């Protein structure tokens, strides 16, 4: 009913001014030619995109370290596969290999099925640079997942993101008013696709033996 | 887009525009003891109406037969769950003492939140029931078939619950986003723990994913 400080005796849950900033824009730059095992390097670069875009939200730093590092490790897939979505301008990643090559009912095929699916969705319903923002921010600040430190600070910032988000979609598409809910009714989506099958399928190189979950402190650093 | 002949020879019509007031109705009738193991049979009480209820509902009959015993057999532990959040029943989620890491909890803390949050929340009227038919029709699950028609059907309920939320409301213009940004907890329990749970009463091994299609 009240909460200036957290459960603890530290923090204190402040409420908003205005959540996000200018993250709006994503690039994704991109080297060479065909199609090898490169693939990692590539999900890698969204993966890493992804970590900053969010360790450079002015209210993710103020969850500090521990909090933030964790939150991270909640999400990176929704993240990742949001932004996979946005950014599927390049994948032509048909990684569908078939399976020591002398003189096992693996359902891999749905978790791509519904990843090309959720991009198409998203891709039919045209959402644009804003709307991806924030509904990686709605996601980011989710008081869902176990494990997390803050009390009621996270829980305020994903108000405000779905608040500024509804906003948004408010003015700029006032021609669909049922816009907004088709859109919230997407990151259902999210949550069905595996983690781990995101994880074998793209890094796999280098930073696929190592553990992403394990590397992500690391990527926050710089 | 353009969609009207799904890839043969049927067709998908578009919102009839309504529901009946049959689909608000959801009381459970509980036992009368204290707590033994007749939590699986509140559980089942609980399923049995669940899964009753979202048949009574037009545009799922409509959807054929074998799509339904499929998109049900698909979210029944996300409606379970959501129902689930009707406590008129007791403190069956005192679950206790178990090698194990026991995970368990975690689980029961998530559906513990969810279920204050949405009383935090006061689901007016049963928004549930509308909430219910984003998770039933959702064209994300695999093996579906009349695909386009769902959506049809998740876009119906989408709208439906929006001309009920901020025209029976002013205070709480963003109510509809809020109780929307709810559904992606539903997807975050699995429905192995929640059968494990309550539906750890049973005749031997019988999994929900069976005894769905024996409807009446």
């Amino acid at each position: 009913r009240d909460q200036s400080t957290p459960i603890i005796e530290v923090e204190g849950p402040l409420l908003s001014d205005t959540h996000v900033t200018f993250k709006l824009t994503m690039p994704s730059p991109m080297p060479e030619y065909l199609n090898v095992h490169y693939i990692c390097e590539s999900a890698s670069r969204l993966l890493f995109l992804s970590m900053h875009w969010a360790r450079s939200i002015p209210a993710f730093q103020a969850l500090g370290q521990d909090c933030n590092t964790s939150l991270v490790r909640a999400c990176w897939n929704e993240l990742f596969t949001l932004g996979l979505a946005q950014c599927a301008q390049v994948m032509s990643l048909s990684t569908i290999l078939a399976a020591v090559n002398n003189s096992r009912i693996k359902q891999v095929m749905e978790h791509i099925w519904k990843l090309q699916e959720f991009c198409n969705s998203m891709a039919k319903l045209d959402i644009d640079g804003y709307e991806y923002a924030y509904l990686k921010a709605i996601v980011l600040f989710s008081p869902d997942h176990p494990g997390l430190t803050s009390t009621s600070q996270i829980e305020k910032f994903q108000e405000a993101a779905q608040m500024e988000l509804q906003d948004y979609v408010q003015a700029t598409y006032s021609e669909d008013t049922y816009r907004l809910a088709r859109i919230l009714v997407r990151l259902p989506a999210l949550r069905l696709m595996s983690s781990n099958i995101t994880e074998e399928l793209f890094f796999t190189g280098l930073i696929g033996n190592v553990s992403i979950d394990s590397i992500i402190p690391y990527i926050l650093k710089m």
